[PDB]
């Protein structure tokens, strides 16, 4: 109860709109702009305390039209909230169900954003390590963002036989992103069974049913991005320019960053030291601290709000 009095001042709770077991997320109103937001909830005492200082820095050090936006910070006693990128659209994983597969032309739509994704965390020097369709989100835009960071540093189902042996965190990505391929083709996981030791077995086989509906050359790409050998994988790079991903677009996946921080934004700096009566060039400064709070906050969801094509306004 009182843990919750930081963050009651600065926004406006609704429901839990969801809940892995290391987190509850729920969506909230941002007082000051009206913004819609994600606030992941973490029990410090009840928790794997690592995985959040894992996030929390992965997402500092992330900036990506492809990854879920992280806004505000705030630990207390005993929480850890993460104000984050509202992203109404909800799991990709669910939209694989509603739909029973996805044709090979709106696969490829959805998967050269989530290769644009993970090719930028590379570039970044991080690998998720984590990917599936419930770790990515539809925004407003019904555009994918990527999320849960937790172990992303320097499931099962999607894990990489080298991965589960324990022995390379970039051919892992590629392995888990061919699981994901072959799930949005497929509606259901190459590898699969109730019995834990089972599926390892499988994985390490690397054997799978191809279905009658899939292109020879979706099934190439398969079963080049799930080799078991990660030396005979396909890298990233060659990822990117596939012909398979080329059909329909013929250039290679964008996968940098079409929103990095240049300077700063005038119109926002400007509404706040309007909206708070303070000098502009002290507000400068207090945005260029960058400490993931409040005004943090402010600054990033006006960003969002001129990205929407709407008016840079306080209220
Ligand atoms: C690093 O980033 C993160 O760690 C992170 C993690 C999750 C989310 C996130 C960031 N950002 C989000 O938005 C997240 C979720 N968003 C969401 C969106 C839509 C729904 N769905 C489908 C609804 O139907 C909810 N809907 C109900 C009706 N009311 C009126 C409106 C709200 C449910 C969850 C979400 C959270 C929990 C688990 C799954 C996803
Ligand atoms: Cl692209």
């Amino acid at each position: 109860p009182k843990d919750y009095d930081e963050l009651l001042k600065y926004y406006e709770l609704h429901e839990t709109i969801g809940t892995g077991g290391f987190a509850k997320v729920k969506l909230a109103c941002h007082i000051l702009t009206g913004e819609m937001v994600a606030i992941k909830i973490m029990d410090k005492n009840t928790l794997d305390l690592p995985r959040i200082k894992t996030e929390i820095e992965a997402l500092k050090n992330l900036r990506h039209q492809h990854i879920c936006q992280l806004y505000h910070v705030l630990e207390t006693a005993n929480k850890i909230f993460m104000v984050l990128e509202y992203c109404p659209g909800g799991e990709l994983f669910d939209y694989i169900i509603s739909q029973d597969r996805l044709s090979e032309e709106e696969t490829r739509v959805v998967f050269r954003q989530i290769v644009s994704a993970v090719a930028y965390v590379h570039s970044q020097g991080y690998a998720h390590r984590d990917l599936k369709p419930e770790n990515l989100l539809f925004d407003e835009y019904h555009k994918l963002k990527l999320i849960d960071f937790g172990l992303c540093a320097k499931s099962l189902a999607y894990a990489a036989p080298e991965l589960i042996q324990g022995k390379l965190g970039s051919e892992a990505d590629v392995w888990s992103m061919g699981i994901l391929l072959y799930v949005l083709m497929c509606g259901f996981l190459p590898f699969d069974d109730d019995n834990v030791m089972a599926l390892y077995k499988k994985i390490m086989r690397g054997k799978y049913d191809v279905p009658k509906w899939l292109s020879p050359s979706s099934i190439l790409l398969l079963q080049q991005m799930l080799q078991v050998d990660p030396k005979k994988r396909i890298s990233m790079k060659n990822l990117l320019n596939h012909p398979w991903i080329m059909q329909d677009y013929n250039y290679p996946v964008e996968w940098q960053s079409k929103n990095p921080f240049i300077h700063l934004d005038d119109d926002c700096v400007t509404e706040l030291s309007v909206h708070h009566r303070n000098n502009r060039q002290t507000m400068e400064d207090l945005i260029s601290l960058w400490q993931y709070d409040h005004l943090t906050a402010t600054y990033l969801l006006l960003l969002a709000k001129k990205a929407r094509g709407k008016p840079v306004r306080l209220r």
